[PDB]
């Protein structure tokens, strides 16, 4: 039943400046700035695409192993994930580098100053999926999430060699990879996940037609924001599922990851394509409506009720029957 | 024998950008910047003036209690200090705020973008020194380090009420406090510590003469950078001690704190003024020569040797006799 989730593990450190950055950005000092901002809030969110996906699968009660690279400062995050049933045995802990980190300071005018530190993520290229197989047997599915790029290639190649089904889930790496690199991530995938902007980017960079892609994969999953999700099979069957209506948009971060987790959890639990997309749509809206990416709650009763509103009582009952 | 060290507890998170900030600071977007820097190094240093001083006193084998406010993220820092003999029982742990943090990103041209987050430091005003006294009896000395400003006043006032000797150690808060506020921190001090710029600032903001200050305190300690330290008593005795010559200046951060720790450790161990200043000068140079503020080692043999080079074998023997 085990899904192995590969990809980035990171935290976001968000700081608020009550002033305006522009007050310190006069031309006299742009050649060598020395900016200092007294900030009045610091929020830390657990993230990375693999952390987000593993967290969600765990919360939903799926069998899941997180496979990525982090630093010694990962310990409290490990305990957090382990509390939700995530197997973290195969998280590579760097001896020298800290866990990847996004830091962002935002002022009162919503100007931002941001950095990204890859840290230990770069060591994901040293993880061998064979070591996972030795400990837990062959995963039912390996998710190839956004990561150290070399690690994405090596993991995908190892999946093919070892006969492991994989999901191509390159998300924000599509912009950075060459057309050939993207083809190499997609050939033979059990699933391809993207949003609709990324789907178009994929076709233009690779030079593939849609038919060429569908000759390579078992299922295309293309998210459409508020317009739902398209699922396309290589036989020409298409399924479209609408969203669960939201009651707020407190933070859109992590929504794609959440969709994927819910969908794949549904598939692993034996649900059909429509029902799995419905489940993914619920998890996605819970993440949309909450701060950060792993700060949402899972309430069986509220899930059943909300699913029934969006998709009818019959569909809701079919879905919660497996949770 | 117990020194209670009040003041800031913080960490420094330092990130390196291999590029130039100026490349993203064209006039077209200064009104609402969205800067993004891919950084390639992150170094975290344990600090705060009270943390630095307590660490040093502990390493030297003194009896010391750290009294300041931090967040739940203080745990690994607690264990670090406890390993060196620091009593952390009276560190107030915030339920909502993180430990104070300085974050700084530096580019290849040594331009910097920095923030300071006070966090839990602001809750130091809720610490009661009476609670320390109840647990450990009256400290021999309470250091009033740079801190939440209200906490500095409240701690000093509590010392007078409770009959506890205190060291006025306002350092970088002198620039921010009013002349009256500074007088209120200094009246009745057993010790006043500053550097020489701060000594002049103190006299000009307060309107005191040197004689007026010396009528208020038992000892003035004024550090002079590479020119050593002056110690002045209210009877008109003055002692000047030169530095221990350095072999590098890898990082000047934390040097004042280190001097204070070594000096006060010497005083608590029964050393005279000259010898205590000699000990403080050694600890100061060890911190000057090391990255960060608590990343230096303590080697009894190398200390004796280095002290003898600077001050002669007799003085070196008198000093290490108490370590
Ligand atoms: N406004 C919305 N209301 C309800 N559901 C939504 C909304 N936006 C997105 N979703 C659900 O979230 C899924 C993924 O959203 P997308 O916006 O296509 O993902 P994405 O671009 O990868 O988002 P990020 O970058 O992870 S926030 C959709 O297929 C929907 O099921
Ligand atoms: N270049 C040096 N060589 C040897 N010892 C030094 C040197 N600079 C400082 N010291 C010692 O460090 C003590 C304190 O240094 P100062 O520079 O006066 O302190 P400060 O201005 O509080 O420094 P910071 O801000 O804590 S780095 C001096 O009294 C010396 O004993
Ligand atoms: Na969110
Ligand atoms: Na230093």
């Amino acid at each position: 039943m085990t899904i192995a989730v590969t990809g980035s593990i990171a935290t976001d450190h968000l700081m608020r400046f009550p002033g305006r950055f522009s007050e310190q950005l006069l031309p006299e000092h742009l050649h060598k700035v020395s900016l200092s901002f007294l900030v009045d809030d610091l929020v830390m969110h657990r993230g990375g695409v693999a952390g987000n996906m593993a967290f969600a699968i765990g919360v939903l009660g799926g069998e899941v192993a997180l496979v990525g690279a982090a630093g010694a400062d990962f310990a409290d995050y490990r305990d957090w994930l382990k509390a939700r049933g995530v197997n973290c045995d195969h998280v590579l802990i760097s001896e020298t580098a800290h866990t990847a980190r996004f830091t962002c300071t935002t002022d009162v005018d919503m100007a931002q100053i941001a950095s990204f530190y890859p840290g230990a993520m770069s060591e994901a290229r040293n993880i061998k999926l064979a070591d996972v197989v030795s400990a837990i047997g062959k995963p039912e599915l390996v998710i190839i999430g956004a990561n150290d790029p070399e690690a994405m290639f090596l993991h995908t190649e190892e999946c093919r060699k070892l006969g492991l089904a994989f999901a191509a889930d390159p998300s924000q790496q599509l912009a950075r990879l060459s057309g050939e690199e993207i083809r190499r991530l997609v050939n033979g995938a059990a699933y391809l996940f993207t949003n609709d902007y990324e789907w178009d980017l994929l076709l233009s960079k690779t030079g593939w037609s849609e038919a060429d892609v569908m000759a390579q994969i078992d299922l295309r999953v293309t998210t459409l924001g508020p317009k739902g999700v398209d699922l396309v099979e290589p036989d020409g069957t298409t399924i479209h599922v609408g969203v669960v209506p939201e009651t707020s948009q407190t933070d859109p971060t992590g929504v794609g990851d959440a969709f994927r987790a819910g969908f794949l959890t549904g598939r692993s639990a034996g649900l059909g394509l429509e029902r799995s997309a419905q489940l993914g749509s619920l998890v996605a809206v819970l993440v949309l409506e909450s701060t950060g990416t792993q700060e949402w709650q899972w309430d069986y009763e509220a899930a059943a009720s909300r699913l029934a509103g969006a998709y009818g009582e019959h569909a809701a009952a079919e879905i919660v029957a497996v949770l």
